[PDB]
């Protein structure tokens, strides 16, 4: 029924963002929850402020890399559960980057770098806080502190792409005074996108614009009750098991799974964040760079559909995971489980005719071609039953796109 | 029945090797079979010799990286199907590195680098050759050329760890004169390990030491007919779908699958080779470096068992993929499918007691501990039925080893 | 909360037989045939003229239920087609008293159940294709539905329960459940009320669940009435008889589903569709006999066994049931034991572990043959490991059950 | 090489019934009971005294085979236990003439087969637990085995075939197959010789395969004799009757296995184990009735259909069979079609594709109900795509078959 507000339409066009976890935890490289889960002495853990130099943090390099990977926004942790702030809190707290050797407002560097690359800057903010005794001792006063921290971000950095709130789930029963928090954001940042990790329950507040979901969600996501405000959706993937850097977490997902995940998000009508954890001093680690390079080659190829493509009621035949995305000028077949083509005696698996069918395309087609190399595909249609069948040829030897995309040109 | 001859015994102790594909094909970055598969004009393809500078080939860097990853040998392509030689063929052919701008014997650099790191140098040699017309026109004379090219390798580089022969499968019916070829190797290099891609029912020549197998072979490999020479086994994994570099092959396996495959080779009684394809100019590509760093962290942890551990008739309980490796002083439980441990309300999957059982351990045990952190495991035994059950605790937050290894200390 | 007595008794029933029989049975193309095959209503309703019930024997049905180890039977008293298998005493002419059968089949059924010590349950469809009231005057339909249930509550003596199906057809409507269930409580205070569709009315006693539900079912909010649960399985794809539906489940899957219901804390109904004239088909008998062999073996745990917070090791589907005197290990994926050269899969030691048993054990034995199992315990971590020996050649129970005797 | 006439005839049989019946049947714990349960030989062999065959009716068995669509029957004439179901004419006292039955059961069987136009096949175990010759004087055992086969070749008229099982017990021994098979060829030149486990002797006509074999079977080296193939399925885990083996396969799996045999170019035997006294058990009758409905529907292709190099699209298990007049699409994983708001899974258009059909098609229709299917072709790439409509409510064939009529 209702259609997205302009700022939410713009959000859905972003498609892909980079999530960045960086805090004091990064110096230990054993996960962002280390303070709580490893039962550390608070006083000793908080001494990490003294070695927070940010000596290798280069916001320009990060924004350039985000642009190259095809991301259109970046979510940076401005304050995680540990409660340390990566920006100048202007007197709210001494546990911030201005009281660290770094002495730079990192958020200011980040916002300027994003603007130069035409990326939207988003601010992650943890609402469950392990630093301030207010959280357990005086929750109402905690709410004021949380709100003021958000307000500083709202008033000192120019227009903000969005806020990414995490952690109300810690006290599911409490009154978090969302009307006041969100209202303040609307007042200073009317165009900001408000994302919530615990947006659902029916949404947790009318001002929420986006709700997060499990990456494995099978079907098109929920957009709100009819006649209510349309709410977008977003999924997240981290490269291993942890969000902050974790040196001895070897359990990385394949680049292939990462590409399939990104494609999948688009298929169910969501944005996707791909997460990297910076080193203690703020560098992109070499492993993350590898994943970004590979994803970048895919998103460059997929550019005609990744941003504007939307789910459409077109299904694939029995036993395939193929799907279709719609833009106003074209449909795109996203085709999975292809193999590489050999020659003569050398059989790699992609060589035979490979009919892939779809149900729901009722218009006559002029031409279909692979985005990666412009090869024209042969096809048949039954317009009455709305059946399309293409011969989905395998990859040219030497290449393998994991999710291959064919563009349909209508008559 | 028979046991390995000493060179073979030493070979099985190597455990892990690095496979390196580098040739003229590397300059195109569309796979090592590009000349045949892409139906290239030979003269045009072979012009790549003129730009083969090897400007970024540093054998010391490669040997260092192999050492860091825990490899004990390196197999370098000395001549692939394209038929170009990476060494000085001393007049046998003009299609060699001495006729390229590089003007350096790359095999000589490689052998010196290996020796300084205590790695065995192995020479891959393609027996199916696309360059010399002898191959199709005058097979007997081809055999002489092949043999002479191996003789140069046998006589000019000091003691060689081994030869890795690939391509007799191209003419399954021909007489390859293996006794003469292998006999010549035994003359000059008595201690060299001879590996064959299609060396297997019956082995293709008595002089073969190692035969290759698919990585997914489920059970302990075949060692030869009972009264006959024991032959070792080896599996291979490439990181994507290609052996030479392939810039638009995004279909990389996960680091986790790589670790599981290394453990699996050891479990079935084989060595494992992890393949990297160099850039046109001979650099290790950034993606391969990422995989090497991850594997290196695992093999450093697994060092007590990776080299000397051998299969043993001890099975795991129903529904697990766990297995056991034996050394003279210890058994090691290799345990898969573990999760990370959270704390209190924060549940990551690994926190409950996790009984993993094995059948075939008959001796009383004194202590069991994880290699990664020395945590002591609780266990129970039934000595009559030869049952061991351990509580396989999950990973400490911030880490995940994919295959976790517990050392058993017997009473 | 603790379940009301009648609900405790319900959970002890364990297994029931579901019986689908109506005019649809004469065509043997599924119970929804009238709607799904778009039949002419007038022509379909003529099936009343050939409804003889010539082979319906309520005593044979009760016998079959007893033999299979069922403790109750749910009979379709009126399905969506809207034909009543009992005397509606003037409410409708579309009932068995206007059919050639001329027998109140519900009265036969109730008597047959009581003689075998089974509880009789009445299925009633609330979505009705026969009366124009359903679409054209919903409030008056509610009165008709309620009256049809009132007859069942007032003409047969004490009744085991009612099984309501079809409120799902109008999810938004006011079904006036307080009045319907209030009337039931008035005449039948002890009847179990089951509903196919937070619970929809305080008077509901049991709620249905999909047979594949993975985890222990929901019993109500704390401080509220405890509600039981039930799953259902039909042998092929249809509930009424369907002659050319060859897609029968394996007997093994049937046994696994019965065990699974107990594991999640639910009863289970196994459905049979009678022939046009009311006979149990031969195919259904075969399933019953196989099931009967299993439930006879499982008798010490099938009725009183309850879920307990004891899990099985990684990679097994084994589970535990608790009675007040014993725990029982329900062990899946066993193979048959050969001899020497003949290896059938079950011969090696087969350690199966469980977490959550904290008491020292004296003895463990298979229910099927009394073989004593070896085991080890770690009482601190609450680990039990048994060597689950494979089946004796010539037998295979699908779900094998070991009884634990505590010290 | 083209197959020999008798082998061509064999491949046209398609489906046979396998029947296990011996002394073991009286104990109902599997046909290997004597060896696997380590029984006292003397005590086990006393079962001859209660072998009455009181319920064996060869005419009923032949009728049931005909009804299920089988074209031949393989009967165990002597299993490992070594008891003979026929008159061995002095070769052994451990035969049916020395049992209360006092009837040549093989003679009854052959006559019953002939009246129903079925080929009679004789299973003979070559691994024998009765005669001490087997372990103590193997060469003399071969003479005894050969003589026992000679009786079957000389006293019963033309024999459809022999089904030899058990050379696998001594893989290395010289079984003197030239002499055994040569003797069969002399007396029964037209008999099919089947061997259960390069072929072991030129005279073998059929070789057995695992039922799960994925690809078209091996027919012999080129320039050599063509050898046919056969797979077998038993209903539970045992071949002889086993009362407490509840681990039955689904009827659906049975149908899929029959279709599968044809797909790989093999015949299929479906096994039943008789009761001690020679009756078909009720459970087996249920499976036979279900299979019979499928084979009656599949009759146009079940006998003459042959594999052909036409493959199905990615992600389906569909396949094609060729006769000289038609191709047939065998389509799996279909669902039932509901109506309007009632969704059963089969209602959307369901494009199923095949590669390898190069000729223009006039019409395609389902064998079960004659519904005409819509389709498209790309003749250059040899692609056919059909809309494989789901089952009419009330039916489910498991493997549905569409006949192609070419222009
Ligand atoms: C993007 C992710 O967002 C939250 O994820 C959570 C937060 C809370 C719970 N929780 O309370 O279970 C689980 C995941 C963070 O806690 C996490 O570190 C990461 O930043
Ligand atoms: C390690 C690998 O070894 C061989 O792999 C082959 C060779 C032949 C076939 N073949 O004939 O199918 C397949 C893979 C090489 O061809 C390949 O380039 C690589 O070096
Ligand atoms: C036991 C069964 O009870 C209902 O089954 C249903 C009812 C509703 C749904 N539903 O709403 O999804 C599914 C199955 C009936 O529709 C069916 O005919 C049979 O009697
Ligand atoms: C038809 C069947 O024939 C054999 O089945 C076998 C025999 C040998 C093997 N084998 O050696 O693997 C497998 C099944 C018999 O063992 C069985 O009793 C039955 O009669």
């Amino acid at each position: 029924m209702t259609e997205p507000l302009p700022r939410i339409q713009h959000y859905e066009d972003l498609g892909l963002g980079l999530f960045i976890h960086w805090g004091l935890y990064s110096q230990m490289a054993v996960g962002e929850w280390t303070e709580l889960i490893h039962h550390r002495n608070q006083h000793d853990y908080e001494q990490l402020i003294k070695t927070f130099t940010a000596a290798q943090f280069d916001a320009k390099k990060i924004a350039h890399a985000a642009k190259a990977v095809g991301a259109k926004y970046i979510v940076l942790t401005t304050k995680h559960h540990e409660g340390f702030f990566l920006y100048d809190t202007k007197g709210l707290s001494d546990f911030d980057v201005m009281h660290a050797p770094a002495r730079r407002d990192l958020i200011a560097e980040f916002v300027a770098a994003c603007r130069e690359e035409d990326l939207l800057p988003f601010f992650y903010m943890a609402t469950y806080d392990w630093h301030t005794p207010l959280y357990d001792d005086d929750f109402p006063a905690y709410l004021t502190y949380l709100q003021k921290s958000v307000e500083v971000l709202c008033r000192n950095y120019g227009p903000v792409g969005g806020f990414w709130f995490d952690g109300n789930w810690n006290k599911k029963d409490a009154d978090w005074h969302l009307p006041e928090l969100y209202g303040m954001i609307r007042h200073y940042q009317p165009n900001a996108i408000i994302v919530s990790n615990t947006g659902l329950k029916q949404v947790s507040d009318p001002e929420i614009d986006v709700v997060t979901y499990e990456r494995r969600t099978p079907d098109e996501i929920y957009h709100g009750a009819p006649n209510e405000k349309y709410v977008a959706g977003e999924i997240s993937i981290t490269l291993n098991q942890h969000w902050g850097i974790a040196a001895n977490d070897l359990n990385y997902k394949s680049p292939a799974e990462m590409i399939e995940t990104v494609a999948h998000a688009r298929h169910i009508g969501a944005n996707i964040l791909v997460n990297i954890g910076l080193t203690g001093t703020g560098a992109i680690p070499a492993a993350a760079q590898t994943y970004m390079h590979l994803l970048g080659r895919w998103t460059a190829m997929a550019a005609p559909v990744l941003y504007k493509g939307r789910p459409v009621p077109v299904t694939s035949a029995h036993g395939t995971r193929d799907f279709v995305l719609h833009t106003s000028k074209h449909d795109f077949l996203c085709i999975l489980d292809l193999q590489v083509v050999g020659k003569d005696n050398v059989v790699l698996g992609g060589e035979g005719v490979n009919p892939r069918s779809f149900v729901g395309i009722g218009q006559p087609i002029q031409r279909i071609h692979w985005l990666d190399n412009d090869e024209v595909l042969s096809f048949t249609q039954d317009l009455d039953k709305k059946v399309l069948t293409v011969d989905a040829t395998g990859y040219p030897y030497g290449s393998d796109w994991v999710v291959r995309i064919a563009q349909i040109d209508y008559e």
